[PDB]
């Protein structure tokens, strides 16, 4: 009930008791570790509402030391009020962005977490169309991106209500590489994107057909029908990829934009739902040089960069794709570096994260970690995260999955 | 019921229902999981309901499930079991049980060949020097000039728990670690303390950094025994790079074959404490972690030196450069020696295709994705897209305290 995790490379020990104040369920059982499923696991009645504000407001007076206070009891009664004539209620501005905060210092299957707390909150919460949806997703790709310098901000658009009028943003991140199935057969372009690229398409937009094309905005506001919009070019910061080393490397053609903003999460604080809440901060260089590229079901280059490298590609016991692996992660990492553009290597990142769980520990109890998805894609075990045991549960404020809205709209 | 697990690569979907013969815990709830946790005395009460329901997995699997002779089995352990606390099992179940311990080994990557072992009955044994005989023979044959066999040696069963036959080395093979006054290591870090042991025990150590430890072996409860190895049972592959002549100027060397001998092997309630057992090596496990583990040999550094690569900032990945040529040398190094060695992308490649059978002639393949995913380049193999479940089925193999901790000294 007092658990413990060790870290096998430095023999450090942590005990963990912030579980305890563990909600939701993880989809194992005593039977059975679903610890590498993928996804795991509805409007809120008025009696599940009040409890989960509770158990918030109680979190939030507590961080600021006024638990039990006047304050305290006062935003209780009002919320209980409010909750009880209005069948839900409203965070106040200091609530949302605390809120907000936790929700990333609560998701276990995020490495970047160090920097939980300098996290930018753009409260959207007034917004009624998708033209000023729109409005808002450039000045977060703008304040985000900063000329290179990313800082990390979320846009929080208002929340469920009665399940119709939902806002969502239909991609998957604001700025993604369209997807096209050849006639000849293969996928130009991102894979990924095929079916989101048609729905573009199946809707509105008129495809370049090429390989990097930047996606538009498919914005639905209050349960609408969604719009394209196209972001500005100039907002969309891309770096084209070069090697240090292999002057070839520029004639492959490849490039990736510098800010990864998911989009298609939802952020549940004190029973509200925001459904459409973009969130951003900056990449690690593996998700670009191990997943995008080299990945088989997305840009899948290594057999091109391997025969260019002249490696044997005979025999896999030659670790042609491991090399090859590597010096496409260099070239990333390089040409970020060389434009300006923040990245972090996973070194640096699972270091850090390391830091931040004895932080985590020290100051908190605990810190939920999910260690299928914090080992790296690459170089696993020469990582720190590789040797450290982490517990894995789930706390509120949460990020969670929700479906595609094109399989729910009510069209 | 039934569930599902998702390949993420090729949408291949899979259905299990094998996790519903599993009796044991896995360590999870349903508000935590274990699942990156390392580590998560028996009476006649609990042993004739284990021993049925192992005697029905065995007679059914030999289509003979119900027959006289599957009734008369049954009768003739229970009275064995009430008469005298325990049972023997036949050859055949023996050899049946440890094939299914390592058919349900979740942690294995190598249970392809599962149906291909060869058991030695040991249960005759009486003496630690009849252990060594037993245990030189197994090594001669498993190792077979360098043309791996898989094997496994099973001497006697626990009984009161007073009497257990142990082998106190970890695994056969191993090399010894010496703490230096200086603080630093020589040989192997990981075999300090078992190297102390076996010099208080007598063994006179040669102080060099690749020294076979001696067999410790404890027979019938007794104190245990050294025993060394005779060398030209110890096959030995110097380590060279195909292109890096100053590799083999390292000094680097490793043993051939692969041997546990600290596992528990538990059949139809029968605990099998001492039970050595040997494939041959995935190439990574040489590289990467015997090598590169910086608790382990350490190697990054002075490899990376002597290639002369940026080491100066982690963004170079010039940790990661050294790994991958570091274990193209170790595969390089077995195959030019004709010792049987297997790459991990043709591993995982192997083990996804059993998987996949399983699920069809069985009903599922327990499989724990953390030690499953090989500890480098991770999601170029085809096993980090699999979804797997995770939970435990005997016969098995299990872990069991170290017998320093434990053991009643006689003096
Ligand atoms: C600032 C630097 C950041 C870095 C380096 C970082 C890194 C990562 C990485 C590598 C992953 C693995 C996901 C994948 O492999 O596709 C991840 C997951 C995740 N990140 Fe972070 N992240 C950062 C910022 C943020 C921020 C600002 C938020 C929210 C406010 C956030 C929320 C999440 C969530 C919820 C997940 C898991 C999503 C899922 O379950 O699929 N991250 N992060
Ligand atoms: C024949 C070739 C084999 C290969 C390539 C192989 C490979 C592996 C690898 C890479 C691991 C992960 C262990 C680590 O990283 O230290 C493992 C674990 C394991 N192997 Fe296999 N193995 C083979 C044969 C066998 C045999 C013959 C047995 C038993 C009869 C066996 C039983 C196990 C067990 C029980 C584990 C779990 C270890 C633990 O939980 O600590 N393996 N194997
Ligand atoms: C379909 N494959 C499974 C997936 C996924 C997935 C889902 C998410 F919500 C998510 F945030 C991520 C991480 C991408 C990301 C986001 C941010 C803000 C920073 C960063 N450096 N990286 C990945
Ligand atoms: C903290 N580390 C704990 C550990 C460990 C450990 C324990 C085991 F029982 C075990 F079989 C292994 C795998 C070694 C191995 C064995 C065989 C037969 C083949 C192979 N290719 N490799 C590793
Ligand atoms: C099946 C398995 O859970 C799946 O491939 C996971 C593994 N770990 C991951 N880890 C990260 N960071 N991102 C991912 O998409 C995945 N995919
Ligand atoms: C903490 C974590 O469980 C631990 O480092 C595991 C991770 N996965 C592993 N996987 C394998 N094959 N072998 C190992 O020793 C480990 N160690
Ligand atoms: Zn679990």
């Amino acid at each position: 009930r007092f658990l413990k995790v060790k870290n096998w490379e430095t023999d450090v020990v942590l005990t963990d008791t912030l579980h305890l104040k563990s909600t939701l369920e993880t989809g194992c059982t005593e039977h059975i570790c679903m610890g590498s499923i993928m996804l795991p696991s509805d409007v809120r009645t008025k009696d599940q509402l009040f409890p989960l504000a509770k158990e918030f407001l109680d979190q939030y007076y507590s961080s600021i030391k006024r638990f039990g206070s006047k304050a305290h009891m006062d935003r209780l009664e009002e919320v209980n009020k409010e909750i009880e004539s209005t069948s839900t209620y409203q965070l106040k501005d200091t609530e949302l962005i605390y809120g907000a905060k936790h929700a990333w210092r609560n998701a276990s299957r995020c490495v970047g977490r160090i920097q939980w707390s300098k996290l930018q909150v753009f409260d959207a919460r007034d917004c009624t169309t998708a033209h000023g949806m729109f409005n808002y997703i450039c000045n977060h790709v703008k304040y985000a991106t900063n000329k290179g310098n990313l800082r990390s901000a979320i846009t929080i658009f208002p929340q469920r209500t009665d399940g119709k009028h939902d806002f969502r943003v239909w991609n998957s991140q604001l700025i993604r590489y369209a997807g096209y199935k050849q006639p000849d057969g293969s996928t130009l372009g991102d894979p990924a994107n095929v079916q989101f690229t048609e729905i573009c398409i199946q809707q509105g937009w008129k495809a370049p057909r090429g390989r990097f094309d930047v996606l538009p905005l498919l914005l639905q506001a209050n349960g609408n029908d969604p719009e394209l919009f196209q972001i500005p070019p100039e907002l969309v910061l891309e770096v084209p990829i070069r090697h240090p080393k292999f002057d070839w490397f520029k004639d492959l053609g490849l490039k990736w934009y510098g800010l990864p903003a998911v989009s298609n999460m939802l952020l549940e604080i004190g029973g509200l739902e925001f459904s459409a809440c973009p969130f951003s901060g900056w990449y690690m260089g593996t998700e670009i040089g191990v997943r995008d590229y080299c990945d088989n079901s997305r840009y899948n280059i290594l057999e091109e960069v391997a025969k260019k490298m002249d490696l044997d590609m005979r025999k896999t016991s030659s670790l042609w794709k491991d090399q090859a692996l590597v010096e496409i992660n260099i070239a990333v990492l390089y040409s970020f570096q060389s434009d300006k553009v923040t990245i972090v290597d996973h070194h640096s990142a699972t270091e850090s994260f390391i830091k931040h769980m004895e932080n985590e520990y020290r100051c908190r109890g605990g810190c939920p970690a999910d260690w299928v998805w914090i080992v790296p894609p690459m170089s696993g075990s020469i990582t720190p995260v590789f040797h450290q045991e982490m517990l894995n549960y789930r706390l509120t404020p949460s990020f969670e999955y929700q479906p595609d809205p094109w399989n729910t709209h009510v069209w």
